[PDB]
DNA sequence: GAGCGTTCAGCGTTCGTTTATCTCCCCCTGGTATAATGGGAGCTGTCACGGATGCA
């Protein structure tokens, strides 16, 4: 348990459990420019809780394509 | 010589020794007889550089 104070008293020292800062999970997309191509690039990537990634990268060289855990 | 005075003596006399017997638990091995028949699982995002290595 966690006193009035916040602080977790285990084993006779006080700790503190500090918050933390983590990317959140949904669908992120970016857009990049590709040197060789000349002209942008986009890209999605779904980042679940717990289960394998999934990716949707489009026109890297003018077709979409996706990566199923990044297999192939 | 009397009476006792020092000091080897070798000899017993069992006590001294170290050395020989003899009784016991951890430790290792083997065996169970309905039927049972291909894993969970933890990831992931730096950055540049280069050279090997694949493939249109």
């Amino acid at each position: 348990l966690m006193t009035n104070k916040g602080t977790f008293v285990i084993n006779g020292t006080e700790r503190v459990v500090v918050s933390q800062l983590v990317r959140s999970p949904g669908v992120y997309f970016d857009s990049s420019i590709d040197k060789t191509s000349d002209k942008d690039i986009f890209s999605a990537k779904i980042i679940p809780s717990r289960g394998a990634w999934l990716e949707m990268e489009i026109d890297k060289r003018d077709m979409v394509g996706v990566r199923i855990d990044r297999k192939r």
